[PDB]
């Protein structure tokens, strides 16, 4: 089974939490990070701290290296500039499962890329295009891959209650970060979602 995991992008907000729960579910987690000050110093914390960057292929080489299955969390740091810094790290994160023989990728793009693209808001139309770019290289890769297209973030607490949607759009709008980062890790216990997109959301009220 899945026992050893890389995540990267572990310090924004979804990666945080999924880290925790990662932790707390047992997982052997390495992460990938600018700076170990940025993870919690209590608590539940990773296995092993990777320092560097995630698009130098070194660097995430030795993140990838001996680990069973790989999340990707990536995101712009909340910048809407045209941006390549999400598929060029996901370029990296492949090419280093390719070369080790790491099969698994959980990655989170959006729920924008199951909309028509004529209602995709233009102020999103760039980290949307980068969004595209990394689900095709995640795609092309021939890896078992499951695309996690999540609509709005919040900060509601987990419930674990949440719908999973297959290959399309899902009824609610919202998924906590909490209840996204336990999808997350349910897709490392299982094949089933492989090779397709799944759009979790919750009705919080
Ligand atoms: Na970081
Ligand atoms: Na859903």
């Amino acid at each position: 089974a899945v026992k050893k995991i890389a995540i990267f992008g572990a310090t924004g907000q979804t990666g945080l939490t999924t880290l925790a729960q990662a932790v707390q579910a047992g997982y052997e987690v390495t992460v990938l990070v600018r700076d170990s000050s940025r993870l919690p110093s209590e608590g539940p914390r990773p296995a092993h701290v990777v320092v560097g960057d995630v698009l130098q292929a070194a660097d995430v080489d030795k993140t990838v290296a001996g680990q069973d299955a790989v999340i990707v969390l990536l995101g712009t740091r909340n910048d809407l500039s045209p941006t390549t810094v999400m598929s060029e790290g996901a370029r990296n994160i492949v090419a280093a499962m390719k070369a080790h023989g790491v099969d698994k990728v959980v990655a989170c793009t959006s729920a924008f890329l199951l909309w028509d693209p004529t209602k995709v808001p233009p102020r999103l139309q760039a980290v949307t295009d980068d969004h595209i770019r990394m689900h095709k290289v995640l795609r092309e890769s021939g890896l078992k891959y499951v695309a996690v297209m999540p609509p709005h973030i919040g900060d509601q607490p987990l419930t674990g209650a949440y719908t999973v949607t297959l290959d399309g759009r899902g009824p609610s709008r919202v998924i906590s970060k909490h209840d996204l980062g336990h999808f997350m890790l349910r897709c490392l216990t299982t094949d089933e979602y492989d090779g397709h997109s799944t759009y979790p959301s919750h009705q919080y009220q």
